[PDB]
């Protein structure tokens, strides 16, 4: 559940969402849902 989302193209995420606590992850996904949720 520990976890953040924030939107942009850090990641090549262009038109999606990306999800790291520190940048470290760089995980992205579309549902920027899917970003809170299956980021984890």
């Amino acid at each position: 559940d520990d976890g953040l989302c924030y939107e942009g193209t850090n990641c090549g995420k262009v038109g999606k969402y990306c999800c790291s606590p520190i940048g470290k992850y760089c995980v992205c996904y579309d549902s920027k849902a899917i970003c809170n949720k299956n980021c984890t």
